[PDB]
């Protein structure tokens, strides 16, 4: 079945968590520990030298988007069509340049930057509320009426900033309902309410 | 068509432009100057406020990736299957984690990491070079016995690292036919040769 491998923190892994829960899908944890890693021999197996690692049967891959595209194309979570395949990409391409944003901040400069990057937030989510505007007035999915695993990254990415900055959600109506609707989802509230998820930190230095 | 629509620099157009023509398809390239952007007109309508944006008709799209991805699957430049969709995914996220590391040196601070810089890069591109030998001993594609997306971006990646470090591909044999095979593929050779693509600064700091 699947199986995926990382550190014990939700990080990059966080959103394919949530759509494997929310797919009824079921997965194999190896939790990989500092110890373990900086052993050196794991990290040479990886093809970037990095975690995630993810195994779908005898196909291991590496990159966290790679897991989240092939789960979204396996699953029939990647849009109805071709047109809808590449609105799907340009939210997750959206998604993973504020990703490594809030990674840059949280692992390279967290108490000089908090400040700015919290000042810039609003225009950083802004294009993800007129997205959700265009589609339906925000009351289905990011695109189409179907779910697909740029929800499920987008939906990580809104949650992660919510601590980081609580509130910031406030001035986006269709972002805030967005949340509470996905959050909602039987399956995925389970998964969230769960020690698996809970009692991991967001992060692995401790800040969020 | 297709219309691309950037700054007149190769940078994150490069790769989806020898995809183009190399597949024999035609684009209309509309030139963005440095004023018109600083007006702020056109970045306003853009998605994330900023270029590559791309026409395809009536669907319009932002992300060199998305676009990467969407000629790809469009084109039949995706892979055989579902299997080899992943690693062309695979490969892809690793040539844009490797970019925006290039992106950062040119725009950050050329002069104060270059050599730090092309000391990491051997370890940065050895994953191409060991994907190659994995797939009928680099002799096709990166991925399977037909092109794909992830071959132009891997390409252009591979291109701009010779000006930035010429013979870095030397330690890499199978890198470095890649490169010669590619680049003698009739279309994308003539492209590569004309003036549109060679009288184009890789950057628009003028740093390479
Ligand atoms: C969310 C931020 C985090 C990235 S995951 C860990 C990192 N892997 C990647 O960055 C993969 C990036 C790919 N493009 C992708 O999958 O999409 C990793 O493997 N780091 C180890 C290494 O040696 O490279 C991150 O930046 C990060 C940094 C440091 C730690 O550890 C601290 C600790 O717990 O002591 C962690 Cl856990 C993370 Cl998540
Ligand atoms: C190759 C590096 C380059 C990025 S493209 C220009 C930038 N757009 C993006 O970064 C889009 C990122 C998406 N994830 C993607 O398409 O992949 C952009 O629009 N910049 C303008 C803006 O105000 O946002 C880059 O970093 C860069 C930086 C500066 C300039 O201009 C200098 C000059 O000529 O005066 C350029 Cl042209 C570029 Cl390309």
């Amino acid at each position: 079945p699947y199986t995926v491998v990382y550190f014990p923190v939700r990080g990059r892994c966080a959103a394919l968590r949530m759509l494997l829960a929310d797919q009824g899908q079921s997965w194999k944890e190896e939790v990989v520990t500092v110890e373990t890693w900086q052993e050196g021999s794991l990290k040479a197996s990886c093809l970037y030298g990095q975690l995630p690692k993810f195994q779908d049967g005898d196909l291991t891959l590496y990159q966290s988007n790679t897991i989240l595209r092939h789960l979204g194309r396996t699953l029939g979570l990647y849009g109805k069509d071709q047109q809808e395949a590449a609105l799907v990409d340009m939210v997750n391409d959206g998604v993973e340049d504020l990703r490594c944003k809030y990674i840059s901040l949280i692992y390279t400069n967290y108490e000089a930057g908090k400040d700015d990057y919290v000042k810039a937030l609003p225009g950083q989510l802004k294009p993800f509320e007129t997205l959700l505007s265009q589609n339906q007035g925000g009351k289905t999915f990011i695109v189409g009426d179907q779910i697909s695993f740029a929800d499920y990254n987008l939906l990580d990415l809104l949650l992660i900033h919510e601590v980081l900055a609580p509130g910031c959600l406030d001035a986006f109506p269709l972002l805030s309902a967005y949340v509470g609707r996905l959050s909602a989802r039987p399956k995925l509230k389970a998964f969230l309410a769960s020690p698996e998820y809970v009692n991991l930190p967001i992060n692995g230095n401790g800040k969020q």
